[PDB]
């Protein structure tokens, strides 16, 4: 059946704060897999009809090491927007985050945000992840991922 | 099969920090959708004996323009409740959330909470969501919603 | 079918600032559940090949009446790790939580993790939850958990 797990691909990751869509992602490396679906530049795109579980787990990490947080009360944001080539309309279907102070002497700062649902996806339609501030994003495959896998047939 | 998307419906929701049950859901709009299930004023009532997914997301923001917070640091909390026939005693099945501080001069304020679980449950067994701050609360379909589906056969 | 929803067990918890396997875990009180997979110490091994859902929920707590905290800056970091048989390394699967700061004042310090993902499971495999400030966890079953359940046959 149709199913994925993608991980973030660190190699490519644009800095700054500005909401972006993260487009690189691995679909073969460690638990990274994908069946059915294919993968367009970040973009997961549904090859078949059904209602698939949609998640995304997003982890932000700060270390004083790599200098300091462009602002002081700054927001983790992660939306899992949807599109489609047959029409090129937009939609957000999941959204998580917080704001977040990372701002001090603190060594360290950490924090991740998870966020699912069941969804009706047509063949066509793709599924993408939205997120601000992915230079602060920690990419190892276990912190980092997005994924699905069908349920049931479509009505 | 059975299955369940509800989207928060901000219209009919009241205020004060107590914890209050939400029991004003979309079904039809948007990514809301229903089947099996039926949706009795927040109470997601069970109409098949199986193992469901149950899974929630309530965003929450907040901005000063609003003065300060009840209690400088506040409680958001989400939990996920299962009232029963054989027994209308409220119980819990899942709780996640935290302490946050949004009081003083602050910025925008925004945290959201996910929560889910494999669970047994029987035909006529209803759920309902229970939540902290009402009045934070993010009325878009994409911040604040729950569900469920389900996954196999009961024993 | 094969899955499982094990509840923590308070009773025998360590405590200290560092990250440690959790191996006390319920499997009939409650919500606590588990079929084919095996309970070992705060193992979950696998006894069949398939894909299955692994998720997991942790709540953190903090009473300023408890004392005090190990200093300014925690870290509230859960672990889905998977061992196998073959070779009984440590492989993350899994990551969530954030570094909290919970000195200063208040009179309550509240914080949940969540974390799901699909993954590839041979039989003999492992999963097991560590977590980190072992000493801050809420006991109770609908505040602090982590379960697996398979969703398709392997390829």
């Amino acid at each position: 059946q149709p199913f994925a797990h993608l991980t973030i691909n660190a190699a490519s990751i644009p800095s700054g704060s500005h909401k972006v869509t993260l487009s690189s992602w691995y679909h073969d490396r460690g638990w990274a897999k994908i069946s059915n679906m294919t993968l367009s530049n970040g973009k997961l795109r549904v090859n078949q009809d059904g209602f698939y579980y949609l998640y995304a787990n997003i982890c932000f990490r700060h270390h004083e090491t790599s200098g300091s947080v462009p602002t002081d009360y700054l927001q983790l944001m992660v939306y899992v927007v949807k599109t489609s080539i047959k029409i090129p309309s937009s939609h957000n279907l999941m959204k998580g985050g917080s704001t977040k102070n990372w701002s001090g002497n603190s060594e360290f700062h950490f924090y991740s945000i998870n966020v699912g649902g069941f969804f009706k996806l047509r063949a066509g339609e793709e599924i993408s992840i939205q997120v601000s501030n992915p230079s602060l994003l920690d990419p190892d495959q276990d912190a980092t991922y997005f994924g699905a896998f069908k349920v049931q047939d479509i009505d």
